[PDB]
């Protein structure tokens, strides 16, 4: 009710797909630098690895395609490359609705965080200068901060913590199946803002409580939901 909208002190946003418009280019560099190494992995499943570390991604694939894990050699050694060919492309832009939807929860004195298993510093660097005074780095959690990551609660659990937060106290914003799951089983309330080529019930499938078809109709809807 009131109750719900009343709690909230917190705004959980993923990077990928949700702050930058990077998926095309993550699909595309995931999917070029496999194809390299000797493996298979195309552009849809390389979407359906968004939320994931790039070491978890590299060895799920090793396991589907192999049938083994990676080394640690590996991982670091792809990782690079995915990274090189990543950053090799115009650098990634805003989405859409996103510095709209952050400047109405500044306003509504709600604190947003980023919560991503993404170790590209370019773009994490690049999260000022994009969306100028909404995060701090103490107020994030990064593949830098995980063990496991998303689809395990584990970054959404670390994230409340920093922000010295209860999970009712919090809703979380994401793009990606994996990443859903992981506010969901954290006992988040969680949207979902399908913003790549996705059927949006693989999204409420996964634990979405809302369903958007982009940023900025989540951004033109904000001050309308959660009653």
């Amino acid at each position: 009710g009131s109750h719900m909208r009343k709690k909230l002190k917190a705004v959980l946003f993923d990077m990928d797909g949700v702050l930058f418009n990077s998926m095309p280019y993550h699909s595309e560099a995931w999917h070029q630098v496999m194809k390299t190494h000797g493996l298979d992995l195309s552009r849809e499943e390389a979407y359906m690895h968004d939320g994931r570390t790039g070491a978890s991604t590299i060895n799920i694939v090793f396991q589907r395609e192999l049938g083994k894990e990676a080394t640690q050699e590996e991982i670091e050694s792809i990782y690079h490359e995915k990274s090189i060919l990543f950053n090799s492309y115009p650098e990634a832009e805003r989405m859409p609705g996103a510095w709209e939807l952050l400047q109405k929860v500044k306003s509504e004195g709600l604190t947003p965080m980023v919560v991503t298993g993404s170790g590209q510093l370019s773009l994490l660097e690049r999260l000022e200068h994009n969306f100028p005074g909404m995060f701090h780095k103490e107020l994030m959690v990064t593949a830098f901060d995980v063990k496991y990551g998303k689809p395990n609660p584990e970054p959404y659990l670390m994230a409340l913590k920093k922000g010295g937060l209860k999970a009712d106290e919090a809703v979380v914003i994401e793009n990606a199946p994996l990443g859903v799951e992981a506010g969901h089983k954290a006992g988040i309330f969680t949207i979902a803002v399908n913003t790549g080529p996705l059927d949006g019930q693989v999204l409420l499938d996964a634990g979405a409580d809302l369903l958007f078809p982009s940023m900025q109709t989540l951004c033109d809807s904000w001050d309308t939901i959660m009653l």
